[PDB]
């Protein structure tokens, strides 16, 4: 129940009614070698959180089911966490190397060049948005998912963030992405991408996704809850039940269309 981002969605979707469909389409048309990027350090521990990795993983799993290849660029602690899922890690990634670069909950620099958390605490850690500024310049397909306004891709709608989101002027990221997905919780944004791509392809790419398994797993591995900054199996302060609810609802929707 976060009011600012809810208002940014109404504004955004209102003028870009088809962002999810356009996003899903760019995705489906550039599967050859997809670089997926996640990991949001949380001040002051600067430890990544549970929002982002789950979604990146679902996209990765989906990219492979479709026949493409995916690698993940993220932080150390997330690699450990995502380790049980046998995910290919990116090694000295170069934009030129991919056909598409996605971002699920990743700090995007602000207008002042620095990085900030929803609480405007500066993030001090090596950035991961650079490759996006480069991807953009080269014209490589780029997609970004966020739920607050300080994530890579949110630069596409800074006016909206600055207007409805607390600390906006300072927090808002200037990094833009070709397509942008905004959702209450980024993971859910990635799941939407997968559900939309499922309807488009006629296969439910989300069938089998175990929300609970993944949250608990990565929470044990060390990834924290962004709001409680604790080690609870939750993402952005919402507990597993609601999250499973949304994933099960997305699955239902995918089927309804496919079948
Ligand atoms: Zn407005
Ligand atoms: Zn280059
Ligand atoms: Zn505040
Ligand atoms: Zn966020
Ligand atoms: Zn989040
Ligand atoms: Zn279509
Ligand atoms: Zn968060
Ligand atoms: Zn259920």
């Amino acid at each position: 129940g976060n009011r600012g981002v809810l208002k940014v969605y109404l504004d955004y979707r209102r003028k870009n009614f088809n962002f999810l469909h356009n996003s899903t389409k760019m995705f489906l048309d550039n599967l050859e070698r997809v670089l997926i990027v996640t990991g949001f350090p949380i001040p002051p521990m600067m430890v990544a959180e549970t929002d982002g990795p789950p979604g990146a993983l679902a996209i990765y799993r989906a990219v492979e089911m479709l026949g493409g290849k995916a690698e993940i660029l993220t932080y150390s602690e997330v690699e450990k966490a995502l380790e049980p899922f046998g995910v290919s890690l990116a090694r000295t990634p170069e934009p030129e190397d991919y056909s598409l670069i996605i971002s699920v909950e990743t700090p995007g620099r602000a207008a002042d060049g620095r990085y900030y958390s929803m609480s405007a605490l500066e993030i001090k850690r090596d950035p991961l948005d650079g490759i996006f500024l480069k991807a953009r310049a080269l014209g490589i397909p780029t997609i970004g998912v966020g739920d607050g306004g300080n994530e890579i891709g949110m630069g596409k709608i800074r006016e909206l963030v600055v207007g409805h989101v607390p600390h906006g002027e300072k927090i808002a990221s200037v990094v833009e992405t070709d397509e942008l997905i905004v959702s209450a919780v980024s993971n859910w944004g990635a799941y939407g991408l997968v559900a939309q791509a499922s309807i488009e392809v006629g296969r439910n790419l989300l069938e089998g996704w175990d929300e609970r398994r993944v949250i608990e797993a990565i929470s044990s591995a060390g990834l924290i809850d962004g709001v409680s900054k604790t080690l609870a199996p939750s993402v952005d302060g919402i507990r597993l039940m609601v999250h499973e609810g949304i994933v099960e609802l997305l699955k239902a929707v995918v089927d309804e269309a496919i079948k």
